[PDB]
């Protein structure tokens, strides 16, 4: 695949400043309103907007992703069934009145109740109280996000998150292997930042827990993504222009297009851009030098990514970049047939100069 061809695709994928500014304006308004009103509850009084950038998320330009962080003080986690990613939330001391005490189902903080209250407050307040027309989508299966549709054209996913300024869980110890890439110093200062928790329940055979939370490091992902090169001046000049972000955009667009084409079937529904992002991070670990990401070698680099991703589909092994023992492509999460299907489609695309980019 020619580099100029891929860069022609990415060239034709760039959206105008107006289309971004308008939607960003509407979403900004709705988000500010929802936040200001969310602060009317004692539980969500300390709510706050988490800066994930709200951009570089969809390649779908009408889809946004905002995260509502909620500050919780000195929480104690309990790893559930050694899933390494899902935990129970407890509080060290509750003699002092706790805003979230209403959601306590014993000593364990109920995620489903918090999500229910959250979604209910939002559902009540979105009823045209603003000047914008907003509606709430149907409750998704096992999704922590509350999605809203604005003007029947804009999609906004709102995910509640508990912020813990404590040290990261032991399951993340062997994760974030960015030492040879972004230096151990940067890894150090990154792990000093807080970590988040989203209301995501874990699978227990033929049942669900609805009381567990999952680890989230979206802020860390944004940080390492926007500061990606080994050299501090990476992509700040003509001599040090790389193609990392370009590769990620291309991969995301590939998966997006394949999911779209095969929307009628349910094969590619379980695959998400996070699998792509994770694979990209692992390739970034494998190729730490900026010289391995030269722009003229785009077509090469991208291929590499593709190959690796396919491997992950073939071997059914995609470790979480922060939680190495958490496999995203386990047979328990995604069935073999779906990954074989996706493998087939991606292989077809790669072998035929990617006709799925032609749209
Ligand atoms: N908004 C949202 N936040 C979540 O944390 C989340 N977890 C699951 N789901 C949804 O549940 C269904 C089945 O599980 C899927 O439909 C899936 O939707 P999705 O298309 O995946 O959502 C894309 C974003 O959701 C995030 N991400 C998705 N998976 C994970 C994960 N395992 N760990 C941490 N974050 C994850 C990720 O940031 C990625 O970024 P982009 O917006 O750029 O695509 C989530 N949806
Ligand atoms: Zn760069």
């Amino acid at each position: 695949m020619g580099a100029s061809k891929l860069r022609a695709v990415l060239e034709k994928l760039k959206l105008s400043r107006d289309d971004i500014s308008t939607a960003a304006g509407m979403v900004k308004g709705v988000v500010d309103h929802l936040l200001l009103r969310l602060k009317c509850d004692s539980a969500f009084r300390g709510v706050g907007l988490l800066n994930t950038g709200s951009y570089y998320e969809h390649v779908a330009p009408n889809e946004f992703d905002v995260m509502f962080k909620l500050e919780v003080p000195r929480i104690q986690l309990e790893e559930y069934s050694n899933t390494r990613a899902y935990y129970f939330v407890k509080f060290k001391r509750n003699p002092k009145e706790n805003p979230l005490s209403q959601f306590l189902e014993g000593e364990i903080l109920s995620a489903s109740k918090m999500l229910s209250k959250f979604r209910k407050i939002i559902k009540e307040e979105i009823n045209d109280i603003k000047d914008t027309d907003v509606i709430m989508k149907r409750k998704r299966g096992g999704s922590p996000a509350v999605t809203l549709l604005i003007s029947e054209k804009i999609s906004v996913d709102i995910t509640l998150a508990l912020e813990s300024k404590s040290s990261w869980p032991a399951s993340t110890q062997e994760g974030l292997r960015i030492q040879n890439w972004l230096s151990a110093k940067v890894r150090k200062q990154l792990r000093l930042k807080p970590f988040y928790l989203v209301p995501k329940h874990a699978k227990e055979g033929n049942g669900f827990q609805e009381e567990t939370w999952r680890l989230s490091f979206s802020h860390i992902e944004k940080e390492i993504l926007n500061n990606h090169g080994k050299s501090k001046t990476c992509c700040e000049n003509k001599e040090e222009k790389c193609c990392r972000k370009d590769c990620l955009k291309l991969m995301k667009y590939l998966l997006e297009q394949l999911k779209e084409r095969f929307k009628d079937k349910k094969h590619l529904d379980k695959f998400s851009s996070y699998h792509v992002k994770t694979a990209f991070f692992h390739v970034c670990t494998q190729n730490p030098q900026d010289s391995q990401w030269d722009r003229k070698d785009l077509g090469l680099c991208f291929d590499n990514c593709v190959t690796y991703f396919l491997q992950c589909l073939r071997t059914e092994k995609l470790e979480n970049y922060f939680i190495p023992e958490f496999n995203l492509f386990s047979s328990n999460l995604i069935d073999k047939r779906s990954k074989e299907f996706l493998t087939k489609q991606i292989e077809y695309e790669r072998n035929n100069e990617f006709p799925v980019f032609d749209e």
